[PDB]
């Protein structure tokens, strides 16, 4: 008791986070896009309502908290998060940091400048809302760009100053986590403050156990993603991959079986609106996974149970690990 | 009389546009940036006040209207434009279109989709403000990217539907205007609806007269830009160039001398805040050109007069040409 985390509705006790999905999005978009072209999503109203239905469905399945890892450049709209959080009665933790679509006004910035920006969003508030970020999101897609090196160093500095954790997008097949780890450690950031994300996009357990042994959290965060049965859709294939949800879920068990239960975070990387990819992609996704953010509790958790993972272990993964991760340390 | 143009304060008669600077910016930034990190500019308040002082200075020098060609991805803040327009009593025409920093949510769009977006900003209003764009801004930096081909076609379609003109960023040294022209004409857009911008960045009169003969407007719109005396500043050199303002201004006379007075538009490409380039660049620019958007009327127009350009011709360039260009046709 006593430890607190910031959500879009304000502070909550860490112990009330409960079952927490640590890599999700209300809407995957771009800075200013929702404001400039809400009709892309039908309307802002239609988007919010869809998000409220989806979060209510997750809540019914036992999800109490999601971490929306949408950064500035994912077009994070914190007012939208707050609205849907309130309507669905599900906690949402907002993010700072930068993903892999930063505009020139970000790309031109120094590590010092970026640190100040991340600190602003954590300590002061996002935009003019006073809503404070509870996580820092960063990204590579292969070897880090020179700018991405700065971003990861700035995330490390902001984390050290605030205790807020860092979470990453990787190209898992290219093993980005290793370089990400190297950069974070060069700034003196504790691996326990870092989740190496999209780690379920690979079956390379050498890579994954290497990270876990070093104390990193391993983000198995794309559970429902599969283009099996849709191979004729090039865009669906490119983003979903050809591996089944069961294949992804088996990695949770594999890490548990190898002693790393405390190093695992599970999520969907789901969303309710999606403008940063092909038109109508949301319709494809909703067909593949009608359960949305309830997929983990409804399908993944029982799958693991039936494979013999003990309830106490499953609770540790879905409640205790996120709590430890999110608590400012 | 009778013809109207949309400004950030609402409709005005074309005849009240008066002396008009056709390629300017209040702030060169990125989508969402001003909202997310206003402290970059000191504050939003400091930015607005600086812009009001600058526009008042231009007004005193005889400028009655500026066209702010900031697109969505230049971080156009139409509320800011309206505030500074009202305080300084200078008309500001806002822009739609896309510059060369579009985010993924724009880059993934079809020509049809982009056309709908440009039409939204012209016919419905920008964001939730009801403020309507009076120009469409587009860009290449060398040969058009596949996405830029779509943007230029979408601009052509939106222009045909609304009568609003199109204005361009070029890499003038690479003669981008020729391909831009080809794409516009392939959509059946009249060259009289198009200004090929940054054309004073080159002294290639073969290129420039080629465009003018075809009926394009030629944007000599970077008048005060020179890094002469600052050659040891790599960033200043890269954006300003090594040609004097007099060299740039001579192109206005050169085009007049060759019969193309009606095909010329003159501006500064100035701004009062600048986040899409190196930190403190605004301080360098303010040192090079303390007169800001008064530089054209105070320095360029008298230079031309003294070189023998008749007052009636100078009035045609600064009043009649913009009026014809901006009037929806
Ligand atoms: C930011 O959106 P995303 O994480 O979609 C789930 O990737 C485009
Ligand atoms: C959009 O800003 P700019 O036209 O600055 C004058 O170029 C970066
Ligand atoms: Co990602
Ligand atoms: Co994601
Ligand atoms: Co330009
Ligand atoms: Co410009």
């Amino acid at each position: 008791t006593g430890d607190l985390i910031n959500t879009v509705r304000g502070p909550i006790p860490v112990s009330e986070a409960g079952f927490t999905l640590t890599h999700e999005h209300i809407c995957g978009s771009s800075a200013g896009f929702l404001r400039a072209w809400p009709e892309f999503f039908g309307s802002r109203k239609a988007l919010a309502e869809k998000a409220v239905r989806g979060l209510r469905h997750a809540r019914a399945a036992g999800v109490q908290t999601i971490v929306d890892v949408s950064t500035f450049d994912i077009g994070r709209d914190v007012r939208l998060l707050a609205e849907v959080s309130r309507a669905a009665d599900v906690h949402i933790v907002a993010a700072t940091g930068l993903w892999f679509d930063p505009p020139l006004s970000m790309r031109m910035r120094s590590v010092e400048e970026l640190t100040q920006f991340f600190l602003r969003e954590i300590q002061h508030g996002i935009e003019d809302t006073g809503i404070r970020a509870g996580i820092i999101k960063v990204a590579t897609t292969g070897k880090a760009t020179p700018f991405q090196e700065l971003v990861l160093k700035a995330a490390a500095r902001a984390s050290l100053a605030t205790g807020v954790p860092v979470t990453t997008h990787t190209s898992a097949s290219q093993r980005d986590g290793e370089q990400q780890a190297a950069i974070f450690e060069s700034e003196g950031l504790s691996p326990s403050r870092v989740c190496i994300g999209h780690s379920d996009d690979t079956d390379d357990l050498s890579y994954l156990t290497g990270l876990a042994a070093r104390g990193y959290l391993v983000g198995l965060d794309r559970m429902p993603y599969s283009a099996i049965g849709l191979e004729g859709n090039a865009s669906a294939l490119a983003l979903f991959g050809t591996r089944s949800w069961q294949t992804r879920a088996l990695l949770i068990k594999a890490l548990i079986d190898r002693g790393y239960k405390d190093r695992i975070l599970v999520s969907h990387d789901w969303l309710f609106g999606f403008s940063s990819y092909v038109t109508n992609i949301m319709d494809v996704m909703d067909r593949i996974n009608p359960d949305g953010m309830a997929f983990v509790p409804l399908r993944v958790i029982p799958f693991l149970r039936e494979k013999g993972v003990p309830p106490e272990t499953l609770a540790g993964v879905t409640v205790a690990n996120p709590a430890r991760f999110l608590s400012p340390t």
